[PDB]
């Protein structure tokens, strides 16, 4: 069966910079997948369990952050990476979750929520609001 | 510092028989300090940190046809390529690296083409044509027919 | 309650000589409990609270040409119209009401057209063609050429 | 001289519903104007001083709200109207600021900020971050 993850973005802090998506990737396991946009939300559709995709964001102050979401052994997972250099594109980071690329262990945690504060003080949270089944939903919150 | 390059793409869809294409993935290669995609006035701009990198848009139609368009700058001149007939697992993340490190598509990048045309096995024609083909603020049309 | 109607529009731009059109305004008329525009998969959907209302997209090209497309449902059947040659102050807010209350364009609404074609004075052709022309979930192509 | 107003939307409350734009209008004085979208912001460009435009938003919980922005006698103005019925479209509300339509006095205040809490508890703020000149900028904040 196919899986989808639908993300809505909440930006809450008017002092730390405004974020926009600068890249969207899909990993090639499980027959791949695609991003789409509807009603102000972003949906990743995947061919089955065992793959993922990523949104990279950049702020008006030049801060670069990636959000990864996917399904591992039929359960959702997520991660956020901050403090990225300009050349650390999503194309670089998304593969790091597979083939013992350094971040596999995070995917294997199957997290339904994750939060981190960047070194320059930006907090990012991913929280699944629908955390079971094939039509998953999560909020991405910048603060 | 290094000179930055931007490529701005506008999409023309002309043939209802091909179904309707939408973007399903946007990648940026990591050479030359990377880069970012942005959207404005219905156009898509890839901004890059220097000559020697690229990015890709993958499209999928309402009929399930998957096609990638790659654009970049090689030795200070624009390049482009179109790949059709893609399998569901042949994502832009798979294809974009193939232009580098002798990955199978370096040759077309090295041609520094200002236009590219191909017809897919199922009859969809795709053209990339640069309308501003020189300098640091490049512009091209992507045409489905 | 009342039956709702939706109209989903996809835009095809085919001729680079016309410049490139983008949406500059989106309106909804207030009869039949109003309605809303939404965007998904690169298509534009007008959802309405009943038969007897409409909405409009106004487009402007990179060459400054302004054109409106109106779609709605009249007596349970779809309708459409295209107005070209618009002055800068002839916004969709001015034009959408003209289809009602004997405002000058009621006649075309009452025709319940499933297709419309016009060529502007400066040579831009615009077509609206419904591909799903019956029922409550209607679909049309808007074609610039 | 032409005027522009660029708006960025901040949604901060994950419990009260997610908003999206459902209508965008431009008033016909001062040679009219146009909306555009870039970098996740919304820009209203106007032919001169003396006109305005509006964004209408609807939440996932069915709440309908309009935000009006414009320039009156060379100074920015704004307003927010909440508790709207489905048939109170932007096409209905935008004209109410002119021709003694009931809301002219709000436009004439030339506000650089405005906030209101709807009857069902949603707070909306418009705050100009660039409040002078021809290239104005404001945040629209839902909370």
């Amino acid at each position: 069966m196919s899986y989808s993850i639908t993300l809505r973005v909440y930006q809450t802090n008017r002092d730390r910079g405004y974020f926009s998506i600068v890249e969207k990737t899909v990993w090639h396991f499980a027959n791949g997948g695609t991003w789409s946009e509807a009603n102000g939300a972003h949906t990743l559709t995947m061919g089955g369990s065992g793959t993922s995709g990523m949104l990279r964001f950049m702020s008006t102050k030049g801060e670069r952050i990636t959000v990864a979401v996917g399904v591992h052994n039929y359960k959702r997972w997520c991660d956020v990476v901050t403090g990225l250099k300009p050349d650390e594109t999503a194309l670089v980071i998304n593969p790091q979750y597979y083939n013992n690329g350094g971040r596999d262990y995070v995917r294997e945690k199957q997290l339904a929520e994750y939060s981190v504060t960047s070194a320059i003080g930006t907090k990012v949270e991913v929280v699944y609001t629908v955390a079971e089944g094939n039509n998953l939903e999560a909020n991405v919150i910048f603060s």
